[PDB]
């Protein structure tokens, strides 16, 4: 009971379809680089213009507003499982997320909830979504999203950031069996997450996988892997099995370059790729049936208007006009100018079709 | 008029020869994870206590007296460098090594030394260097070091760590010209400085882009790659006109799995690896001319001694006995047990020659 798709070039890009363009969106695009971003985000601290429906479709159709991007994303943070699991997050200006409580010890698992029970915990995202689907009104598809469960462990354990993910890293070797359980409880919990995403109106679907890069080969498809696996999988399965269509699903793995062959037959439409690998190279490892949505890197946008489309256009060129999403390689910066962003989108949509027509 | 060397395994492995067995040796043996260790460093602060020759020369033979390690480094920093240019060092116990005046403007590289000068001001680590090498007494080789042209810039840039360098990273992309400039500053100063530890004793010599995984493939070749390839070229140059033997040369790139091609021809006997890239691919990449160093997660020590045993096992099985250096993927973390390190150690040396017999 949701309006017509208009514009689904990003949906059928992403099924593998050719397109008369290439669709493009960037990962943080409602974010602090908008200063109308940060003016509706200080009506309130963080988990509050978050709890709020329609806030959080505000800040999602912000981007939508300056530029004619491909898709929306709807706005929140992969921090609402853990949270949603009874962690509490104390969100400050200066550090930003954070678990003053995190997790260290086996017995520190006995104070999440049943991963059954999140997906109520988290119906304001859920009220959020179908109230942008509604909003939206059919313009561009709505991608719903989530952290993959290694990724959420290490907020779990790390309690925040960390450039080495060592006390998340130690507990994978020193403590393999609890972190395996808490690997399930995140597992068990995406899922009707997820599920619950696309029944609120969710069109697509991404799995963040930021922390992926801190691990090796042998420790990604021992620990990471078979969770990435089994969302896909169970998240299909219980779409089906509800009735509904199952949305195209991308796995964006930063840094993990070493898994791309992995993550091309972990069951997911699309695999997100860093400004760190050549698409050429990622063609090459993900091999020619998956999509791959791509990355030009974030910073790059600090260059001019001008170098911002010569380097779209070369690498448009590596990608080829098939089986491809553009995208930046990472999160947009706080610091980036909202010109340079509609610089990039632009330069996407004029250069794709010159390399079609 | 150094003591003539006993036991060259690491030398002849540096150069491609065959050995009785892989040498090996640790990224901060000399680090934290040693008691022995703080209680030295905490004779001064930081910059006082690696000023002392003496202290220097025994923090760098502590691990030497526990663990058989077939080569010893020089304990340095690779801040000394942009230190010796003229910026000024807050070395804090919290925050670690920082520049409370970073450079921002293209102006403030006008505040630096004419690189030509440095080396007469990191007088105190060649006399560290001659020290160590007189007292190891041709037990084991020393390997000196540095930091490389780009990553000295991003902690002369950014002041410290990052987990982004934006700010290193929009220097290269607004600032190309400066950039250029300073990377040069960068060169120029540490040619002289390398050779001159060679002139003092260092037998080896390794060149650290600790931070080469924050660039892509294009910047890398544009802005890293040919300050790497300059001071290998430099160093050799002078060292033969000086009448010296040119010492084995390795490039440490971390997060570089993109740049294994081009490091490859960029100049060095060996080239460092972390513990992302499987050892058989990076093979793949560099060819089979150079000597590959090689990379065990660092974090794998947590494990048990037997499970040590056998990542080690695996690994060795990956690299096989021709051209390689074991090591562990990066620097050795302050919480590590000594005697897993001994333990690494250990199986590297066993299982190296059950490989070959």
């Amino acid at each position: 009971g949701f309006p017509e798709l208009k514009n689904d070039t990003f949906l059928r890009a992403a099924w593998g379809e050719e397109t008369d363009y290439t669709p493009v969106w960037c990962m943080r695009q409602a974010g602090r680089y908008l200063p109308e971003f940060r003016e509706t985000r200080a009506a309130q601290d963080f988990f509050s213009t978050c709890r709020s429906p329609e806030a959080c479709c505000e800040l999602t159709l912000q981007p939508l507003r300056r530029f004619p991007l491909d898709a929306a994303i709807i706005f929140s943070d992969i921090l609402v499982v853990p949270q949603a699991l009874g962690m509490e997050v104390t969100m400050v200006p200066g550090k930003g997320p954070s678990f003053p409580e995190p997790l260290r010890e086996e017995q520190d698992l006995e104070r999440l909830r049943d991963p059954e029970v999140v997906a109520s915990e988290l119906g304001y995202v859920f009220q959020a979504i179908t109230l942008t689907r509604q909003r939206l009104a059919g313009r561009v598809p709505l991608i719903g999203f989530a952290g993959a469960p290694w990724t959420l462990m290490t907020y779990m354990v790390e309690g925040g950031g960390s450039s080495t993910m060592a006390q998340a890293k130690r507990w994978l070797y020193q403590r393999p069996q609890a972190s395996h359980q808490l690997l399930r409880i995140l597992t068990d919990a995406l899922v009707p997450y997820l599920v619950g995403q696309v029944v609120a109106g969710a069109q697509a679907l991404q799995l963040f996988e930021s922390h992926a890069g801190h691990l090796g080969p042998q420790l990604f498809n021992k620990l990471a892997l078979p969770y990435i696996r089994d969302v896909a999988k169970q998240v299909k399965a219980r779409l089906r099995e509800a009735g509904l269509a199952p949305v195209p699903m991308i796995i964006f793995a930063k840094d993990g370059h070493f898994a791309l062959e992995e993550l091309a037959q972990a069951g997911y439409e699309v695999v997100g790729l860093d400004w760190t690998v050549a698409p050429k190279k990622a063609r090459e490892c993900v091999g020619k049936t998956v999509t791959l949505q791509g990355n030009l890197d974030p910073c790059a946008l600090y260059a001019s208007e001008e170098e911002i489309g010569q380097l779209v256009k070369q690498m448009l060129d590596d990608f080829g006009p098939h089986r491809y999403i553009a995208n930046l390689g990472h999160g947009l910066y706080p610091d980036m100018d909202p010109e340079h962003v509609g610089a990039f989108v632009d330069a996407v949509h004029k250069h794709s079709r010159l390399l079609r027509q």
